[PDB]
C-alpha cells in the first residue's frame, strides 16, 4: 500500500529510523532495496508505484514527485592497503581518473554526475558487495557508503584514500522523492518531521 | 603573484580565515571577488591566472584544476513575509516552480544544474544586493546566502520559505579549486590544512 523505496547507501540505522516511524501512521508498509544507481530511474518506472524513495541520487525535477532532504550520510573512496595510490596524497588524488575504478552499474547503462564513474577505464557492479569483493582484492578502487567499510577499515583490510578531498568523509545529502499526492497528507508530514528529527540524534 | 578568487557565497568569516592563512606562506596575495555564477568560467579563461578558487559552484573536471572541499555554509531561499508561498508550505515547494525567482546571471548566459533557476520565468541579477532588493520589493523569491540574509531574517523583512525543504538552511560544500601545480607545495597544502581545521571552528 505505501511502497517505499530505500537505496543501498542508506546505512541501516536511517532504514531502522524511516521504518519504525511509517509504522506509527501507516498499516501496510512495503520496503523495497535498491542500488542507489537505480534509485531514480525505477521510481520513474509509473507500473512501479512507488510512494517514496529514499536514496542518495540528485535529479532536478522528476515528474510526478518531489524532493526534499531528510540528512546526510558519508562516503569514503577506499582501496587496498598496498594499492599504488595508498599514503602519497596530493597528486594521488587527481591520479584516480587514472587508476581503475569499481562502479556502481545500472540497468539504464545512465548514470547522473553525482554517480557518474570518475576515471576510464571502470569495472562495473551491481552492488556494494562485489564492489569490495574486487577492491579487497587489489583490482580496483571504490567509493563506498561509511557503515559497508567501517569494520574492513578498523581490521586494516581496507584505506581510504579520500581525505584530502574531503576530511571525514564525503558528505552526500539523503533525499526523499515522495509522490505529490502525498504533499499535504498528515501522515506524511508526521512521517517526514519525525524521521528527521530522529536523524539528527545519530548525529 | 597568488591570485585568488573568492565567490560572493563566500561569508565574509570564511573570506578572512583564508586571507589570514595564505598569509602566512605568501607574499603577494590577490583576492578576487565574483559571483557564484562565474567563478568556473573565470578560472577557466587561461588569461585570468587563477591560482585558487573558493566557490560554491560544482563541475566534475575543469582542466587545469583540482577540487576539494573546505567546508560548508547555508543558504535560504527566501521572500517578502506577504508574498503568495509564505506560511502555507507542503504544497508551496512545489509551486515555486511557478512563481517568479530572481537569479543570478553569467555572462557565459549558462548555468550549472546547481544554479540553473527552478521555475521559468525568472528575473537575472548580478549579484545578492540586486536581488534582495528585488524579492524586498515582491517582485520574486530568491536563493541566498545566510549571512546576506540573516540580519533581515531577524528585522522580520524577509521570511524563509526552505524550512521543510531542507530544516536548518540548505548545505552546500565550499569547494577550493587550486591549479594542479600547486598540488604538492608544502605552502598550498599548510593553507589548506589551516583554513580547513578553522572552518570547523565556526561551526
Amino acid at each position: 500500500n505505501l511502497r517505499v523505496l530505500l537505496d543501498t547507501a542508506i546505512p541501516p540505522s536511517f532504514c531502522d529510523t524511516v521504518s519504525s516511524v511509517l509504522l506509527d501512521d501507516f498499516n501496510m508498509v512495503s520496503l523495497i532495496r535498491t542500488s542507489p544507481a537505480d534509485s531514480l530511474a525505477t521510481i520513474k518506472q509509473d507500473n512501479a508505484e512507488i510512494d517514496i524513495a529514499i536514496t542518495i541520487d540528485e535529479e532536478l525535477k522528476i515528474s510526478r514527485f518531489n524532493q526534499c532532504v531528510l540528512g546526510y550520510t558519508k562516503a569514503f573512496v577506499v582501496a587496498h592497503p598496498q594499492h599504488p595510490l595508498c599514503n602519497a596524497s596530493l597528486h594521488s588524488i587527481a591520479s584516480l581518473a587514472n587508476y581503475r575504478q569499481i562502479s556502481l552499474g545500472s540497468r539504464s547503462g545512465q548514470h547522473s554526475n553525482l554517480l557518474r564513474p570518475v576515471s576510464d577505464k571502470v569495472l562495473f557492479v551491481e552492488n556494494f558487495d562485489d564492489m569490495l569483493r574486487l577492491v579487497e582484492a587489489g583490482v580496483g578502487w571504490g567509493i563506498a557508503p561509511h557503515y559497508f567499510v567501517e569494520e574492513r577499515l578498523r581490521n586494516g583490510t581496507l584505506a581510504v584514500l579520500s581525505e584530502l578531498y574531503e576530511p571525514g568523509g564525503i558528505d552526500t545529502k539523503v533525499y526523499c522523492y515522495y509522490n505529490t499526492a502525498l504533499e499535504s497528507e498528515r501522515s506524511f508530514l508526521r512521517f517526514l518531521e519525525s524521521a528527521r528529527q530522529r536523524l539528527r540524534e545519530l548525529g
